[PDB]
DNA sequence: CCTTAAGAGAGTCATAGTTACTCCCGCCGTTTACCCGCGCTTCACAG
DNA sequence: TTAGATGACGAGGCATTTGGCTAT
RNA sequence: GUAGAUCAGCUGAUCCAAUUUCGCGCGAUGAAAAUAGCC
DNA sequence: CTGTGAAGCGCGGGTAAACGGCGGGAGTAACTATGACTCTCTTAAGGTAAAATGCCTCGTCATCTAA
């Protein structure tokens, strides 16, 4: 009977019809959920403004009544009868005297050229090449010097005519070590980014880095004595960098200005001193030593959660400043720093630095005539964020005192992160005076609010029906210009986190398009693995941790990533799941599993939120959403981790190590953990290996060669022809039989042995040993034949080479090969007599034991690194030789089928 | 020279868990549209 | 007062690494 | 016909292959700074 | 023409008769969480090796004890 007015579905009850109308038809139900406004309760934010206006009029005029207060409050939204009936109350008549007391004081050649570009760029700058592969292109400057200059030159040349701070905002803001000389240990402690381009002056980073520290100290102290630097070091070049991934004009670029490396080093030391000297307002979570993005997103999510759950009025604006650094006036900044109580030498230094600012614009290696700069704060100077924080402190100070949203008895008034601002309010009135305060003190400094991006979210609930409701009509102004309303279904991005009206939602991501782009770039197969490992997956980590995501979507994302890796390395689908995700030291390929990694990072970031210095974040930690999220994160972390033996923390690495070493194909890789030199071929030395050979090593490493036993997984209902050896050995045809046991593969085993013997012998000859290869020694047990014997300084060593299977202990195999020579006794005397030395104690047995998958025996590695002086870059090549010998064995076994 | 190794993950479908609301009924507290005047203003009225 | 033994600190030589990502 | 190989119908497409182009073995392919945070 | 008295108007104390915030109470649409199942399933050769920072090792110097 009950039928929906918007989709005509039929329901059993009015209850289910209402629950349907809430979820399936949001805007229509938000229209029906609108409260009436006949007898609205007086929020205290309205009460404070009415009381303070009445108090200032009792000071200013002496005597007044409600008929004047209706005139003094135009946009207040109360009738004169309401004003009278509020005015007759006793807490208001207390607050009026309380305020009065204070106030009365071709196609083919193009791809060959693209290969030539990509392979050079991958070696010059790997991160740039990876960003080029993922996005599609780079080098985003798409305008001429004229089109850049005719827009940007009247902006830079104009002096900002802002009148500077007013004494009201200075009084609101008001609620010695600096310019001492710089020491040597201060220069040593203050780390610097030496991977940097030089300025127009042309002194490179290594040229300044070679200068000794005490001479740099006396040049810095000399420049502090003058109050200026040499003028050739003070000049700047500007390169325009795009703000949007497809810029539509010169206004969508930013003027990043680069000066000399000594200026940036000196200003970085002064920047760390200035950051230690004057901390900003506690609501400014930007350019300080705290994880402010976590804090701002957590507080905003908690406020938006409690707003819906407890049915309270909640008015939220998101604000931005247009061209924030590029518009600050020299006058307002320098006199604010003077009235902040900074030393006069520092203020004179900043005034003389920005007085003499001249810049050359450079667009695609075409340079402009020099530009005189009238608006301050260079994008690219170390002192510039710390100076912009001083500007933001005035704006944060000028907010009204008790306007905000009270979450867990903390009155959250504002959240700041550089120029980004979120304002919170209880009523329309409190937000409107907050916007007027922010706008006014912004215009005092030369800043203008970004009207393209400023927007307001506004919730007014219904009592007596218990309905949440969001406004749709535009109700707030900057200077008369109406602000935009965020609708109930609108989705917006805050600090790289996706938000809606109910809080955090799932981050919008482009995994499949990026995996398509990597799959088509002209790359070697290991380069695709490195771009996936180091560059693609850490992009979406931030929004997955700070946002909200389910286990299902993470699980499908891991399925997509594993399918991409299985396409690139030509792996079958029954490769163990832990091999993609276990570490390189453990024998895995170290592609991060998003399902396992993201709860671990949510625990490790959000668990520290209780220990924050900021009280608002500690209030947010008590909120219901973050508590529920942290319980889910702890449950999923306990599902996909093992407790580490030493530090007792949960770890994802031991979970993947246990699952890899427990699996059938990964079982032989269990000793790779003890010897990190065995797997340097996977990631460190992969560029020294051809792309065919790398994929053949990957197939050799986790047994993925199509032998008749692994090929017949699930299909072993057939006869012995589906299981036994192709060469007729009448045994079960494993891959290890083909590589290690088959009569067809005997000469390849001999060649692999002789190659490893020759390489070890050449390395021992470089390490000054007197190597004799293959002694035919006739001891009384029979003809015995060690691989190599050698002498150095009277000490003798016998070395023998093994390439073995991993279903036994490798160290046991080393000892079993060792004791054949070391416990022979008489043969040691034959070795000593051949080397010309009498003492049998000075002759030591040693073995060179490595698996056919390229895993070193640990004790044999210690013998070859300690008894013999072989360096470990020699020892990193023996796994490559064993792996390539194994795949040559596999290739010859498949060729000889005839 | 070498001394057999040996299923596993993605997709389907049914049921359970839970989240985010619904509508119904009663009660006190709050709000303000009016009732009821007192002090000043304006035309009748005294001089 | 001088000589020998022990402990601490500094210098020299050799070997290993030389990141990535997000916000503004 | 392709740097080389291969599949199609002299051209396209795909590779485990793939340093083009400009210049005299060898140089250049010309990006990009700052402050925090996280791994 | 000029200042005061009856009627008019604004400016304030008071009431009451609705709103509206909320407790208690019974419900459910429509999303993810678990589990038991089912489905699906590999091959192109050949003989192979510059610079900066941090850690490790060795030497030199200083202090304490004994003669
Ligand atoms: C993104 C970014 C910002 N900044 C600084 C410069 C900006 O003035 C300040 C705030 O950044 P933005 O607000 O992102 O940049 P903007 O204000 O100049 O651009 P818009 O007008 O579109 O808002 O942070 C950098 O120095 N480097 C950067 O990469
Ligand atoms: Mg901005
Ligand atoms: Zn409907
Ligand atoms: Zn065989």
């Amino acid at each position: 009977g009950w039928t929906c007015q918007f989709c005509e579905r039929t329901f059993s009850t009015n209850r289910g019809l209402g629950v349907h109308k809430r979820r399936a038809h949001p805007v229509e139900t938000n229209t029906d959920a609108a409260p009436m406004m006949v007898k609205r309760r007086w929020h205290g934010e309205e009460i404070d403004l009415l009381a303070r206006t009445e108090a200032r009029l009792l000071a200013e005029r002496g005597q007044c009544s409600g008929g004047d207060l209706f005139g003094a409050l135009p946009g207040f939204g109360r009738t004169l009868e309401a004003i009278k009936g509020q005015r007759r109350r006793e807490p208001y008549r207390a607050l009026v005297q309380a305020h009065l007391a204070r106030f009365g004081s071709t196609s083919r050649q193009k791809r060959r050229a693209e290969y030539a570009r990509v392979q050079e760029l991958y070696k010059k700058c790997r991160s740039r090449a990876a960003a080029e592969v993922i996005d599609g292109a780079c080098g985003g400057v798409g305008h001429s010097l004229e089109e850049m200059e005719t827009y940007w030159r009247p902006i830079l040349e104009r002096v900002s005519d802002a009148p500077g701070p007013t004494p009201e905002a200075l009084h609101a803001l008001g609620r010695t070590q600096l310019w001492k000389p710089i020491s040597v240990e201060e220069i040593k402690a203050s780390r610097f980014d030496w991977r940097t381009s030089p300025g127009p002056d042309g002194i490179r980073s290594g040229q300044w880095r070679a200068v000794p520290v005490h001479l740099k100290a006396e040049m810095f102290n000399a420049w502090m004595a003058r109050g200026e630097i040499p003028e050739i070091l003070r000049q700047c070049r500007t390169v325009f960098v795009p703000k949007v991934e497809r810029p539509g004009g010169p206004g969508e670029y930013r003027p990043i200005s680069i000066a000399s490396i000594p200026l940036r080093h000196f200003h970085s030391i002064l920047a760390r001193r200035l950051l230690a000297c004057c901390p900003p307002d506690a609501r400014q979570r930007g350019f300080i030593c705290a994880d402010g993005t976590l804090e701002n997103s957590a507080v905003l999510d908690a406020v938006l959660g409690d707003s819906r759950k407890k049915l309270r009025e909640c008015h939220v604006a998101v604000l931005d400043f247009a061209k924030a650094f590029d518009t600050v006036s020299h006058e307002a900044l320098v006199e604010l720093l003077r009235l902040r109580g900074m030393p006069e030498q520092f203020c004179g230094y900043i005034a003389h630095l920005y007085d003499t600012a001249s810049t050359t614009l450079a667009v695609n290696n075409e340079m402009s005539s020099p530009v005189k700069v009238g608006r301050g704060v260079r994008q690219g100077d170390p002192l510039s964020p710390i100076l912009f924080n001083v500007v933001m402190d005035l704006i944060l100070a000028s907010l009204p005192e008790r306007v905000g949203y009270r979450l867990e008895m903390e009155l959250v008034s504002a959240l700041a992160y550089a120029d980004d601002l979120v304002l919170l309010a209880g009523s329309k009135v409190g937000m409107q005076e907050s916007i007027s305060a922010v706008d006014c003190v912004g215009r005092q400094m030369g800043l203008r609010l970004n009207c393209r991006k400023s927007a307001v979210l506004s919730m007014i609930p219904d009592g007596h029906r218990k309905k949440h409701h969001y406004l749709t009509e535009r109700t707030f102004n900057i200077g008369g210009k109406p602000l935009r309303q965020v609708s109930c279904v609108e989705r917006w991005r805050y600090l790289g986190v996706d938000f809606e009206a109910s809080g955090c939602v799932t981050l919008e991501h482009s995994i499949s398009s990026a995996l398509n782009n990597i799959s088509r770039a002209p790359l070697k197969p290991q380069q695709r693995l490195e771009i996936l490992r180091a560059h693609l997956i850490p992009r979406f980590q931030h929004g997955f941790v700070l946002g909200n995501i389910s286990d299902d979507r993470l699980r499908m994302l891991d399925v997509q990533i594993r399918k991409a890796v299985g396409q690139w390395l030509r792996l079958p689908a029954d490769v163990p799941k832990a091999y993609y995700h276990a570490a390189v030291q453990d024998g895995g390929l170290a592609i991060p599993s998003v399902r396992a990694t993201i709860p671990d990072l949510i625990v490790r970031r959000f668990g520290g939120l209780d220990s924050s210095p900021w009280s608002v974040a500690r209030a947010a930690a008590k909120s219901d959403k973050i508590r529920k999220k942290l319980r889910w994160a702890w449950k999923q972390l306990r599902r996909f981790s093992r407790v580490d033996s030493t530090t007792q923390r949960p770890s994802v690495r031991l979970f993947w190590r246990e699952h890899l070493h427990a699996s059938v194909d990964g079982r032989e890789l269990r000793e790779s953990t003890r010897t990190p030199t065995s797997t340097k071929w996977i990631r460190e030395r992969c560029a020294q290996i051809t792309g065919r050979d790398f994929v053949q090593f990957v197939h050799t490493h986790i047994n993925a060669l199509p032998s008749r036993i692994r090929g017949s997984r699930g299909r072993r209902g057939g006869g012995e022809s589906s299981l036994t050896c192709r060469a007729g050995c009448k045994v079960r045809e494993t891959t290890a039989h083909i590589l290690q046991q088959c009569h067809r593969t005997h000469g390849g085993r001999i060649l692999r042995h002789n190659k490893i013997v020759s390489f070890v012998a050449k390395a021992m000859e470089e390490n000054k040993w007197t190597v004799e290869l293959e002694p035919r020694l006739r001891t009384s047990v029979g003809l015995r034949k060690p691989d190599i014997i050698a002498s150095r300084d009277g000490v003798g060593v016998i070395v023998d080479v093994q390439v073995v299977s991993g279903q036994r202990s490798l160290d046991e195999l080393h000892r079993e090969k060792r004791n054949k020579y070391g416990n022979h006794g008489e043969l040691v005397e034959l070795v000593a007599g051949r080397l010309g030395l009498p003492k049998a104690e000075c002759v030591r047995a040693t073995s060179c034991t490595i698996s056919w998958r390229g895993v070193w025996s640990l004790t044999s590695y210690k013998e070859l690194r300690s008894i013999i002086g072989l360096r470990e870059p020699t020892l990193q090549i023996v796994p490559i030789l064993a792996l390539r010998g194994s795949h040559m064995n596999w290739t010859r076994f498949n060729q000889m089928t005839s």
